[PDB]
């Protein structure tokens, strides 16, 4: 009885988001995703630990997908019987069902199709939340992933003004509690079920080993790291599905600011750093005004330094030494310099 | 010298609320409380693990009281000779004296009377706070609670619309520091003081053993679940006099939410997640749009599948498919399906 | 070709701060600032633990600089060759070149100069951040402090009413990770070097030792209280460079509260407690209404009363009994009392 035009939606992996139109005159259709359950070995850090994941789509975040306030989104959830546990999903975006996970839960071998329909404007987390301590453990495995619902007109100001992003990246945070030996190394094991006893005890001191950007330390870094030009608008989508972080653009702002994440709401301006409630999704846009790295972080910097939590932005184009300018290259500190009758000597 | 009604106030456990008007035309009144401090052994969660707490009327929270901006609160704080140690009550809501701490220390066989003008609107925080490391102890032991100041016109929208709720619930989170037995079982105690050693180590790393609502895990589950119908604006007053916290209603919203919980503030609209500050009340509005059950959590899944944090409501209506429906029942994975051609394969 | 007035500005010791115009009709100018890196051991708490800290200019926090909006500041940093370490600085109100990290990075025995274009209001974390694990390790060993960049105009409501302060003080908040021995006691080190390897590893649980206002526990609490007057509009500028706090006045409210320091975006009003996100600085007014102490602290009161976070307000003047009173001073429960009929026995 629901007669939308129906169109499907090929999601890619992230930070990288699938075309879509910012501001639109399609009136609702029904979108069309699939997200395949897969459980497998990824490796998490710079030294090569693996991790018995589960993800949807293979990727951790999930993919983000993005609709239109008032679509109807059609997601089939696929569990392969190459995967040994039950899963479901759960969108923060939906009304009902615990956001669909009561509809949702498929063994290994079958496959759902949910229908909700975006009254809610927003980024919004999803996750796989199949009963009792298999949720955290799921979501902490790597099943969590987010969507954005668009205002029809697109972004504004909140004060009567469109906003427009030239560019558009998605950054999943993962907390990872990965159980260590005596001689505190990471331990491996060869599955998923065998690894649960050991990660919940961890899981329960609350204290990540990792907290990582798209899947891995390092993931957003080198050869991988995110470009943009002066002058261009990007909006950076976060998402924890589990724990607070506190993003911060190294050399940057957040020019407006939904850290709460939902569209209704006016942005916040020209914020140093901002608050991502776990559980929830949150975005910032920032027009860049000068070229070279900036890094993006957790702004506690143990985590982004030490538990990999740093993403890098290699931005292209010409310096502004209006905004910025080394006045004098380091050098000697003058013989005649009198630092010795400073007041806090 | 202070010539107003005075009008006696019998509070409730919660998470019921004791009835108040929302809008009122009553003049400012001298509204009249009694706390009473109980010590005593507590069942903590679903295992039977009992707790030494201190309690303001027996219970965790304490009840919420319930006035409106310009009244007067007068509240006579007992604290039996059946009890152990000194106590007093803190008002975040009040003005001067530490929040009235220091006017209302008693010990066992005291009792003392304390008034406050209510010129904040908001939910507040109330809590024991005797002196020193006791401030901790004591409010991590059960003593703390919550107090709302209603604007005389009820609450609105921040954009000059009334707002009414058709039903209020508390929901006050305690995290609690249980020590353990070298072999990791919960140690019990025979009295409070005999805990304290043991439970200021716990309380030193920062690290709760049991998150928990209404003062148990489960308090707020089975038999004990939150009723609501599909139509009803439902408030959600939570509070967290010592650690932070993520409310979330699993498949709901909170179409008004005053995270930092003070009514002069507009509400954020349609937020999937809000944050509690440690030391803090909010609130939220939620008009249910689909029966069943719904968990409210906060969303640290850890803490809340893990540790105690879940309560759950029970809405009773009819189930509208337009916003959500299950087009297609878990079924085969079809014989035909692709599925090994995705991109992330 | 900079053609601006210079003027130097002599920076003094937390919390208090340096002279400044609120409102201004002087134009821009560039306002000279000069910050020396001091390594030395420092006394943390009050049992004398002592800490191999690392400052800008021997205090943690290091000293607020206050600028205003459109003001070019110029920054000689100072590593005297009695340092160890290289050292840089970073500014959260700063565009490009990792915020002037990525421009200032000196030897022992170097300075260097930067220029930065005050472009955002509000107020801002600075911090060293060498590269790589050094960040957080320079950080939490204190090496961060705030820069205020106020509107021309001053303060505002957020709803086109001026706001002026009568006296500001900096609350800079730090956590700090000592070491501790097999015994559990602090352990002592002779350098920073010595101290890295052990205090990485307190570092990487995320788990602070000590949780300080100035730099030290009772830092700003006898002797040293700040001082204020009933009726005094009062600004406190709180900074935590690495980790989350959610301050609180015990007694008080903040009448106007930028949890996310930036003036651009209008203050919430009348709160509890507010919420300083781990590398940003915020600002709450408040006009006191009582005389007396108040204990202003984060109010994870764990961290407060046992790890090091509270000070002291000492307020002058008149006592107000409407606003709170003492109606009956402790008593003995009345003979003819009849709690043992409460609902919750
Ligand atoms: O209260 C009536 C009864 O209806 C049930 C039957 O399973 O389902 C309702 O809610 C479902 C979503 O949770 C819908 O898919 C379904 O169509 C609707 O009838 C039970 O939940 C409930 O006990
Ligand atoms: O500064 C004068 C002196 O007055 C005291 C006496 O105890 O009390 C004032 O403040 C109290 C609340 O803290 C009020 O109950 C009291 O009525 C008021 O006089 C001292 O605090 C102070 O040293
Ligand atoms: O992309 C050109 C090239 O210019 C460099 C040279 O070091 O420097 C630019 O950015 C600096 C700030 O990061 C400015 O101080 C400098 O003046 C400007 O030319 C490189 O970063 C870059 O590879
Ligand atoms: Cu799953
Ligand atoms: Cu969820
Ligand atoms: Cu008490
Ligand atoms: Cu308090
Ligand atoms: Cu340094
Ligand atoms: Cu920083």
């Amino acid at each position: 009885d629901l007669k939308l035009p129906r169109q499907r939606v090929d999601l890619v992996a992230p930070p990288f988001v699938h075309v879509h139109e910012q501001a639109t005159k399609q009136g609702p259709k029904i979108m069309e995703f699939k997200l395949v359950v897969q459980e497998k070995k990824m490796v998490i850090d710079e030294k090569g630990t693996t991790f018995q994941a589960m993800t949807f789509n293979g990727s951790m975040p999930g993919p983000l997908m993005v609709v239109h306030e008032g679509d109807y989104v059609e997601v089939t959830l696929v569990n392969p019987a190459t995967n040994t546990m039950p899963h479901n999903i759960d969108f923060h975006s939906a009304t009902g069902a615990l956001g669909g996970g009561a509809l949702t839960l498929i063994n290994p071998g079958e496959q759902v199709v949910l229908r909700w329909k975006a009254t809610r404007t927003g980024v919004f987390v999803y996750h796989c939340a199949p009963g009792g301590p298999m949720i955290p453990w799921h979501v902490v495995s790597g099943m969590n992933g987010a969507v954005m619902v668009l205002p029809r007109d697109g972004l504004n100001d909140g004060h009567g003004h469109s906003l427009r992003y030239d560019r558009i990246y998605y950054i999943g945070e993962q907390d990872l509690y990965v159980p260590r030996d005596e001689k505190g190394n990471f331990k491996s094991y060869d599955s998923p079920g065998e690894a649960y006893s050991d990660t919940e005890e961890v899981m329960r001191k609350l204290t990540p080993t990792h907290v990582v950007f798209n899947g891995k330390a390092g993931a957003l870094t080198g050869k991988n790291a995110l470009n943009a030009n002066v002058g261009e608008n990007v909006l950076i989508v976060h998402s924890q599905a589990n724990r607070d972080s506190r993003p911060h653009l190294i050399g940057g702002h957040g020019d407006y600011v939904w850290e709460t994440g939902k569209f209704s709401n006016a942005p916040e301006t020209g914020l140093e750093t901002w608050f991502i409630r776990g559980g929830s999704a949150g975005a910032a846009l920032y027009k860049f005004l000068q070229p070279g790295i900036y890094a993006y972080v957790t702004h506690n910097l143990i985590e982004a330094a030490n538990l990999g939590a740093t993403a890098h932005f290699k931005v292209e184009g010409k310096w502004n030494d209006d905004l910025m300018t080394q006045v004098k290259a380091p050098a000697d500190i003058p013989t005649g310099s009198t630092n010795e009758n400073l007041y806090f000597q």
